[PDB]
């Protein structure tokens, strides 16, 4: 675990989910209940508790007494691969069982087994799709390690079981994911000249997907996975293009503004938005492929950037900046036009929206420590993933 987790900012109140310690257990509710407390939503505990229940043994009367609305309960069992796990959710207003689910787990596979148990409590709960289980993608700097000096790595949404794509002593940049998750992309200078390359995180196996001299990068995928937009500039100023997959044709779009610009998909294929100095200021457009007109989506404020989609498709993650401070994460409503100010930070980068769209990571720097913050989408919950050396830069949370 390069990126180790810190929980910043908890929720002021939530409700509380008691997770009783499940017979023999394998270390699984601890990331259960670790998982609950950084949902920005809920607090969870095991200790302090009140009442003793288990599978198929819960009395309500004594979990109200101490004001808990909601217990967790487990059994654990080895099989010939690895072990079972049978866990309850159980609502002590309704007097009823939200979960009572089987899942098994194949072997030395035991923090995914307890974000799956957690995505499942949180769906219970909430009606919304858990991402616990999701990874992230990020680039580690550390001129410190000359041989290493940049570092592609995907990880955990916690920043646990890391798994290094490629590490270069020349900049990797902007790192992309493929819709289904399956590939990522990334801008590399291990030679000289720019190129984006697209990598199967399967077999390993990369691929050029396009090398030139004035190639910018910021690659973006098609939601139909038959496309992808990135930026470039052939001559003077960055231009976005779009590429087609199967014949790497390439041809041009907008944006010839004097900034360096990227361009993102909206989740539903009709358009792309992209950054813009055209009007005297940098602002997010949104481009139509459907008649090729761009419209302006940002007007509050002389500065709105680096926007991305959720999937959803009905709010954008930016960068803000009020002309009397800095850079601001924020989102905007797309239905409403309604920008909210989410928090302050120290880089202009593109922050990256969770698929259950509750959540978004973003590139930050606290104290002397360059760090990733996930951070919800209503302003209460905080999370921090700081590294032990070094800054981490350009997240991607994988698409769902």
């Amino acid at each position: 675990g390069q990126l180790h987790l810190e929980i910043a900012k908890a929720p002021d109140q939530a409700p509380k989910i008691a997770i009783v310690p499940f017979n023999n257990d394998n270390g699984l509710y601890p990331i259960v209940e670790t998982d609950l407390n950084r949902s920005g939503r809920f607090t969870s505990s095991s200790k302090n508790l009140p009442a003793n229940a288990a599978i198929n043994q819960i009395q309500a009367s004594d979990w109200q007494a101490a004001g808990i609305p909601y217990v967790v309960t487990g059994q654990i069992k080895q099989t010939a691969d690895g072990f079972e796990v049978h866990y309850q959710l159980y609502d002590v207003q309704k007097q009823q069982y939200l979960l009572n689910e089987l899942l098994n787990v194949p072997a030395s596979r035991i923090r995914q087994a307890g974000h799956m148990v957690s995505d499942a409590i949180y769906q219970a709960l909430t009606g919304i799709p858990g991402d616990f289980s999701g990874r992230i993608a990020y680039v580690l700097r550390n001129p410190a390690t000359p041989a290493e000096r940049y570092t592609l790595q995907i990880a955990d949404t916690d920043g646990e079981q890391p798994k290094t794509v490629l590490s270069s002593r020349d900049p990797i940049l902007s790192p992309a994911w493929t819709p289904d998750a399956k590939k990522i992309a990334y801008v590399s200078f291990e030679t000289k000249r720019p190129a984006i390359y697209l990598q199967d995180l399967s077999t390993g196996t990369r691929e050029v997907i396009t090398s030139f001299k004035g190639l910018n990068g910021a690659p973006s995928f098609s939601p139909d996975g038959k496309s992808m937009l990135f930026t470039a500039s052939m001559n003077g100023n960055p231009e976005i293009y779009q590429m087609d997959l199967s014949t790497r044709q390439v041809k041009r779009m907008t944006n010839d503004s004097g900034i360096d610009t990227e361009a993102r998909y909206t989740p539903d294929g009709k358009a792309f938005i992209f950054t813009s100095d055209r009007g005297g200021s940098p602002q997010i457009y949104r481009y139509d492929f459907g008649n090729g007109s761009v419209k302006r989506l940002t007007f509050k404020g002389s500065f709105n950037a680096r926007g991305t989609l959720s999937a959803d498709g009905k709010k954008i993650a930016l960068v803000h900046r009020p002309s009397g401070s800095n850079y601001k994460v924020a989102i905007q409503d797309i239905n409403t036009g309604i920008v909210n100010i989410l928090t302050p930070t120290s880089l202009d980068e593109s922050p990256s929206f969770s698929p259950n769209g509750q959540m978004v990571v973003y590139a930050t720097r606290e104290g002397n420590r360059g760090l990733l913050s996930i951070m919800s989408t209503d302003g209460r919950f905080r999370m921090n993933l700081p590294s032990e050396q070094g800054e981490v830069r350009e997240p991607a949370w994988a698409p769902k």
